């Protein structure tokens, strides 16, 4: 029996909204955000993890292209293979591709595995968000309405289920009975509601929010 609303910010599992600047690293921000929640769940500590670590080090071997895009799933695999990821403080974000400068001295988190969810299943995504934690997802953000979003529940008739932007589902609920996913973006505080966007939920995988969900775990 799933709760009617969740918001992982109220459980203290979500770090502040980041600003990716001129670097297509949304995939890296989505991935670290998910792992940040699990790190807090396991250890009690909330620490921002290094998106730049992923940009610089999870590259061609993982199908990732730094500031030209990438995938959260293969980002998690990098963290597994690498046996760690650095804190954001120690490996700060520069919004550009750099040489890999991972240093295990400043390792703030580990990843044992990750799980993908089945394509288009908003019911399964809801369960995972309720029971596991924030979930990394892709959305179709290729529409001016997305970029211009300020408040309310986002609905874009010309959205597709193809995804081109990584974000973090940190919750769900309804606004006056209009169901939504609570989504943490990485375009700073001036995007949406202090960096957050409510996106239509249970409208047939609107903007592909449930097309490619994934979350990591730490044992
Ligand atoms: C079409 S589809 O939706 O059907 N789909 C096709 C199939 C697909 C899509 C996504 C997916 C899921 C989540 C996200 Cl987030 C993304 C993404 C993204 C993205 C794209 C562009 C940008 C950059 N934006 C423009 C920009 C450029 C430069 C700058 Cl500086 C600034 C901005 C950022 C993020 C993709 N997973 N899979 C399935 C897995 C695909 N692989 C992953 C790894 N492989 C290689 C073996 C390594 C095999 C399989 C997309």
């Amino acid at each position: 029996i799933l709760p009617d609303s969740v918001d992982w910010r109220e459980k203290g599992c979500v770090t502040e909204v980041k600003y990716q600047g001129s670097c297509g690293a949304s995939w890296a921000f989505s991935a670290v955000g998910a792992l940040e929640a699990q790190l807090k769940l396991k250890t009690g500590k909330l620490v921002s993890l290094s998106a730049q670590n992923l940009v610089d080090c999870s590259t061609e071997k993982y199908g990732n292209k730094g500031c030209n895009g990438g995938f959260m799933t293969t980002a998690f695999q990098y963290i597994i293979d690498n046996k760690g990821i650095d804190s954001d403080a120690s490996y700060p974000y520069k919004a550009m591709d750099q040489k890999c400068q991972y240093d295990s001295k400043y390792r703030a988190a580990t990843c044992s595995k990750y799980t993908e969810l089945p394509y288009g299943r908003e019911d399964v995504l809801k369960e995972a968000v309720a029971n596991k934690g924030p979930v990394s997802v892709g959305v179709d953000a290729r529409h001016p309405s997305f970029f211009l979003y300020r408040s309310g529940v986002y609905y874009e008739p010309s959205c597709t289920q193809n995804v081109n932007h990584g974000v973090l589902v940190v919750g769900y609920g309804d606004l006056n009975g209009k169901e939504y996913w609570l989504v943490k973006n990485s375009w700073g505080h001036n995007f949406g509601e202090e960096g957050y966007i409510r996106m239509a939920r249970n409208k047939g995988n609107h903007c592909g929010i449930a097309s490619f969900p994934s979350y990591p775990e730490i044992l």
